[PDB]
């Protein structure tokens, strides 16, 4: 089910394409 990666994986790759 997508309600742990759209909130990990999702989120997760947004913030590891926003910080530095």
């Amino acid at each position: 089910h997508s309600k742990g990666l759209q909130i990990l994986g999702r989120t997760l790759k947004a913030s590891m394409r926003e910080l530095g």
